[PDB]
Order: C-alpha cells, then sequence, then structure tokens
C-alpha cells in the first residue's frame, strides 16, 4: 500500500542552494493584508516602511520595531523598481514579504561583508497610508 514517506531528510544534489535559480527571483508572502478597498496610485506621495531579511529567513534587522515610516513618491526614480512594483501592487495598511533579486538591488555589488556579492535579499514591505 503506497504511503508516500514524505521527509525532508536531505539533498544529494543541490544545485547550488538557495532560495532557487540564480536568476531574477521574485516571491511575495505578506504577513498582514490590508483594507484591501484602497488603492495606491502613482504620482502620489506615499508612507511606506521596510525591513531587510534574508532569503533563509533570519532578518537583517526588525527595522518596524524602530517604528520610522518613510515617505517617497510612487512612481518616481526614489527607489528601485522593485520596491516600487513592491509598494504598487499592495494595499493600505498591509505588509509583505518582497523578494528583491541582487540584480535590481545593490545585492549583486554586495557592498558590507554581510551581504555576499550577488546576493538576493529579501525586503518586508509595508504600507502605512498614503
Amino acid at each position: 500500500m503506497a504511503h508516500h514517506h514524505h521527509h525532508h531528510m536531505g539533498t544529494l544534489e543541490a544545485q547550488t542552494q538557495g532560495p532557487g535559480s540564480m536568476s531574477a527571483q521574485l516571491e511575495k508572502k505578506v504577513l498582514t493584508p490590508g483594507d484591501g478597498v484602497t488603492k495606491p496610485q502613482a504620482g502620489k506621495k506615499v508612507t511606506v516602511h521596510y525591513d531587510g531579511r534574508f532569503p533563509d529567513g533570519k532578518q537583517f534587522d526588525s527595522s518596524r520595531s524602530r517604528g520610522k515610516p518613510f515617505q517617497f513618491t510612487l512612481g518616481a526614480g526614489e527607489v528601485i523598481k522593485g520596491w516600487d512594483q513592491g509598494v504598487a501592487t499592495m494595499t493600505l495598511g498591509e505588509k509583505a514579504l518582497f523578494t528583491i533579486p541582487y540584480q535590481l538591488a545593490y545585492g549583486e555589488r554586495g557592498y558590507p561583508p554581510v551581504i555576499p556579492p550577488k546576493a538576493t535579499l529579501v525586503f518586508e514591505v509595508e504600507l502605512l497610508a498614503v
């Protein structure tokens, strides 16, 4: 009788183990759903918030604990298209886990030894208001 013995034991072939294929990866997992009826529009100054996080799960820093909301014109070149899309696709009162591929962010360049060059970095995007 076939009862699928499913068990995350290990990986014989890793195929460069990580968050996935070493390319433009984009996963979006909402931590807190928003109004849903509210609609973010371009051209407007929006009130956002971010959290730096590794694809592993371990957070870089809980900037949410810092209680600092940032503001920028949605649709403008204030931030990378990644974050622009993140806030543009979300709703008010909502926060989601938005995977930013290294090619779009500084993750490619790295900069500090904390971020290994060409590292895809996850940012929790949070739209407080407009």
